[PDB]
């Protein structure tokens, strides 16, 4: 049932420490090792940075020759002779704050204009920015791994060296996140080109879906600037997924070249997205990698999780990422690939105190394995730092090796996690409840994000109202998710693309936040899941619209919905809860023949109805809401309940997060307070009085 | 030499909170003023919204008659009785997460088109949001004054009332500011063109300054849109300088009109800026009050504070925000008009243990009364609520007077206050440190913010590379404050506007964060300063243009500073310290004459040197840091030890805040723990004392002597 890691044909909680060793003074390289396997950690994670063994163009040190830190020969022994497992990152990009981010000076002086990520009137967008799939750059990287994947397959588990994983590359596609810009560097632009002609086939097919007036696939220029007709929404929408296609293109590539030198370890990624220690941010990344998680089941993408604190204030992005990914990659385990030990920003501070309850919240939400990023400090050689001097502070380990208080945290979760793992990793939460996840709302990196200045995507100009990224953000992540995280229901998330309708009838209900548009494939398989005996909630709009914003009204008539859209106060009352506060003046306004009206606007307006279809049960809500007010929670309350969900314990004080993980065997209740409050409080199923420290947990063992 | 409230001729720590009589059942008003008066607290303070009294046109209700929550007047006669002076806030604004941010529903359907905000296109910008000098909006504002002014002026303190002092409107721009947007209506387009003719004379004299070819006045247009030009920039620097006029005549108006009821109490308004529990905004918005803060000495200006947790993340904020207002209102006490107590958000958390610290805190940064808000819970009647029915969460009394958590943190803060305020407020810290506040760098609500939504200022396109917006809320508010108060140095702000040399002398150091513009006036004053025997330290430019972005190079020649402008690493090495990162390619390179360089490029290129002029000390950093590193924490530290300024106590945990507050009889040690972690350490004034502080806590200390 659940997916894991596993070691001796027994499941293995993943315990990595991140120890970069070429930050790392290699007088004190085992002593690092030794303090990171004592903590019961049983791997360890590094880059191997191109910039640092390609010294000069086809001068490689891999041995200490020019510096004894390029000793990373020494570095794989002593990992094995420390009895530490290792993950190795050689790039090409590795990001991490090192300069130039890890491409090598000299390759960056030598390359051609053409290998560089290009700006719409062909400037190089950055002297450290490639185009992925530049001839020049790809020829580079290749040599670059005939050197060092030859060592990374020679010191495999397989050849009893420690090598258990390798990362491709580090975070494909950032770049474009953190500066809202594509690269049209020709050859991008020459493939995107392809990508329409092979979608479309003919230009009279492409000019029917946008609305365009081509007279060949010739007049057809790649989008740039604001988005202010349908048929640049279009146009945009497309080269979105030709990003997710592109970065497929690049790390298959990686892949192929990788697997011909015989390292048949597993294969990793990673996921960024969090921003002052939230994530609405991260399913974005996540959806960027759509193509690449379709084609490769053997790549598993790993969460860069940095919350920063653990309060109320974040308690919900961490379990939303993991319920996300599980959707996305539901055949491995979810596990943190870069999970914070200390902080990458010396004014942005990270408490052991805090850290450890976050490690314990994500045993709690799922998590099957984690990389303490950063475990052990740096100290940047040789000017090669983008920052400063240090990289990363409050970690586990200083530089030197010093204990810092972040040490007796980890080494306490780990002991617990030893101790409880076997029983753990196979316990999962009982999820009556299902959210669906529309990947196109999402595929606005370059329009519209958090990161985004000036946003190019302004739905009032095309005839819409309900903002995409609005609505995942605000609606979804830090509405829905975070106030049934909060009621203490459990759900589930499922990817709707391709997906099969049986899957869906474990749950008593299917939650689908909507915008004004959705694709005929999700309208005919929510008809067919409600018609089947599915009790659906849909809000805030039955879509009208397909991808392409052309008329798509499947479920709307399957169901018999009929609706104008009229402009009242924003308040309505819902299922006998006044003053319900809604985002939108705009509402939908619903026929109720056949109907039971649940809500209505300040002038009685039906803004909501109940309705039977089929074997199955519909509400529809013309009005969006997330989790602003009380009135909030209330309302969500009242719709889990229409189906009779009811939550796993009765708990006295309702601001006591808990999750119960259970197996035929084995129950863990995790308790977690997320507040700055001493809290006590006694449970029991739906003595036992128990207190705990603000901003702390507690578990507690039941055995069945 | 400290400013704070006088009652009876001594010192007064004013202790009030905040009661929405419209928003409690009338039968438990009294038990609500019964247990905040149990508290300490001196005052009460509420709204009187116009919605709630003027239930239709011309129908006005003030003693329940239609609602017995109407009943003002027994409020106000409550509160005489249970021995509490009054705040009353009658707008016409008061948001209050009231429906309409208080204005009547009769009024938004009835006012025209007109009377609303609009944007460069003529569109309402929000149905709530009113143009100020409206004349259909002012019309129906003085009727409202008209009826609830008369029942002010008769239970004023004067009068043996128990009515103190009054707000006018609320947080004037808060909603322009929330909108995103600018007001582009007609009575403010022509205003702003009397504002032009009047300010220049002749287009001739315009064209002169903006570098322009207008024919006439009558060619002259509003700014709109992105700046792309010298000229735009000009032309949007005025329309702020006109906004800040346009803010002065709308409570100009409003004061006028009370005054004629013989309403002489004191006149308060209230400061906005915190986002998300900081507050490195709310200098901008403050910044909107100049001419009111330079024509109005008798409008006392108060702090909304908002900090919603109190840790490391935010503990700058309050003091940077103290300090600032301190500087733009030197005569009157610093106060929290709003005083965080609960949360105004379900979601959004307000821990009693967090708000104790937070007060304590403001204590140690120099606060000298607050309000409050919320001290009582209320419940929308008659589905007045902005947002939801319930206003305000985790307060220190429920809506039904119940004490909750807070209540117990209230009251041990102010019995604190009450015990110790004859001398507490008579104390100062000893600031060595100045820092200069520079008001045009703030001016830019209409063109760059975290709440506009378009960005209209893009300095590269004006040829400049240093933001202002940029300078003052990461190289200043987040960088040099945030620097100074975690390494425990105490620091004063002056607004250097008319600022007087001999205010400037007592200081050791002067620090100025400069961008490449700065008027002429301001120029003259820091280039005096020096000559005069003051140490100046300035960066990251030496400007070279006034604030209409023409030359004007009197600094950089008084202080015979030669340099170049050239791109290198973001890292230079200042004072020995390797790797500092710095926020620009684009550094000063500066000429060695008559000086010692201190600072160098990768390619070891001068970018920072130190001089003696006159009888002054000049340190010039050619480079932008904040505090992003701990390089930066170390390079502040170099800095203020050039002129040898010591910490007050030497304590062995760097990350423990301390404030000590004296006068002549007492000495107060504030210890601040903004951190999740139980610390233990020792201190000594600079047989060591050890102290253990809980996570996110304080100790006060009083010593006699």
């Amino acid at each position: 049932s659940e997916k894991y890691f596993v070691k001796n044909g027994q499941p293995h909680f993943l315990i990595s420490g991140e120890v970069h060793y070429f930050r790392i003074n290699p007088k004190l390289w085992r002593n690092h090792l030794q303090l990171l396997k004592q903590t019961g950690a049983d791997t360890v994670s590094t880059y191997i940075p191109w910039d640092w063994h390609e010294i000069e163009e086809d001068d490689f040190d891999f041995e200490g020759k020019t510096h004894p830190a390029r000793n990373l020969i020494r570095f794989i022994k002593l990992c094995k002779e420390e009895n530490l497992d290792l993950i190795v990152k050689p790039g090409p990009y590795i990001l991490a704050e090192y300069e130039n981010q890890g491409l090598p000076s000299w390759l960056l002086k030598k390359l051609s204009k053409n290998a560089f990520a290009l700006d719409e009137n062909g400037n190089v967008i950055s002297p450290d920015l490639v185009s992925y799939l530049s001839d020049e750059f790809l020829e580079y990287t290749f040599k670059w791994y005939d050197k060092v994947m030859p060592i990374i397959s020679k010191h495999q588990k397989e050849h009893y060296g420690p090598i258990t994983m390798m990362q491709l590359c580090n975070e494909i596609g950032v770049f474009q996140w953190l500066s809202g810009k594509s690269d049209y560097n020709p050859k991008v632009i020459n493939l995107y080109k392809e990508f329409i002609i092979q979608r479309y086939k003919t230009i009279e097919k492409l000019n029917s879906v946008y609305s365009t007036n081509y007279n060949s696939f010739d007049d057809l220029k790649a989008p740039s600037g604001k988005i202010k007709l349908r048929s640049d929404y279009c146009a945009y929408f497309d080269f979105h997924l030709f990003f997710r296609e592109y970065y497929n293109k690049y790390i298959s590539i990686l892949k192929n070249k990788i697997r011909s030198f015989g390292i048949n370890i597993k294969l990793t990624h990673n996921i960024p997205g969090w921003i002052y220690g939230n994530a609405s941010e991260l399913p974005m990344l996540i959806s960027t990698y759509s193509e690449i998680m379709k084609n490769h089941p053997d790549i598993i993408f790993g969460l860069d999780h940095i919350p920063e604190f653990v309060s109320f204030r974040n308690a919900h992005s961490d379990l939303a990422c993991n319920k996300i990914l599980e959707a996305m990659q539901p055949e491995a385990p979810v596990w943190a690939a870069e999970f914070q030990a200390g902080t990458r920003e010396h004014h942005v501070k990270a408490y052991a105190k805090d850290l450890e309850t976050f490690y314990i919240a994500s045993l709690a939400h799922g998590i099957k394995g984690f990389n303490y990023y950063m475990f052990s400090q740096g100290i940047n050689p040789e000017g090669k730092g983008f920052y400063g001097k240090t990289f990363y502070f409050q970690t586990a380990l200083d530089a030197a090796s010093n204990k810092l208080a972040l040490y007796d945290s980890i080494k306490k979760v780990n002991r617990f996690i030893r101790k409880e793992q076997k029983d753990l990793l196979r316990t999962n939460v009982n999820s009556e409840i299902c959210v669906g996840f529309y990947k196109p709302y999402f595929f606005t990196e370059l329009i519209s994000s958090q990161l985004l200045k000036e946003k190019k995507l302004n739905v009032e100009e095309l005839g819409l109202y309900i903002d995409p990224r609005f609505l995942r953000e605000e609606i979804l992540f830090n509405g829905l998710l975070r106030g049934l995280q909060t009621l203490n229901y459990n759900y589930d998330v499922v990817d709707l693309e391709n997906c099969d309708l049986k899957s869906l009838t474990a749950y008593k209900q299917l939650w689908i936040t909507s915008a004004e548009f959705m694709d005929a494939e999700t309208q005919n398989l929510l008809s067919e899941f409600v018609l089947n005996g599915g009790n659906l909630i849909l809000y805030p709009a039955v879509p009208t619209l397909d991808n392409y914003l052309n008329r798509c009204e499947i479920l709307k008539n399957n169901f018999g919905i009929e609706f104008i859209t009229k402009d009242s106060s924003h308040k309505v009352s819902a299922f006998g809860i006044e003053d319900v506060f809604t985002a939108f003046s705009k509402k939908q306004i619903y026929n109720d023949t056949n109907s039971k009206p649940i809500a209505f606007t300040q002038e009685n307006e039906i803004c909501g109805i109940r309705k039977k279809i089929g074997k199955g049960e519909l509400t529809i809500l013309g009005f969006a809401f997330g989790y602003t007010s009380d009135e909030h929670l209330e309302l969500i309350d009242k719709l889990v309940k229409l189906n009779k969900i009811k939550r796993e314990l009765f708990v006295s004080d309702k601001d006591i997060q808990f999750v119960v993980r259970e197996n035929n065997k084995s129950r863990y209740i995790f308790f977690l307070n997320y507040h700055n409050e001493r809290k006590t409080f006694n449970y029991r199923k739906s003595s036992e009085e128990i207190s705990i420290a603000p901003f702390s947990y507690k578990v507690i063992k039941e055995n069945k």
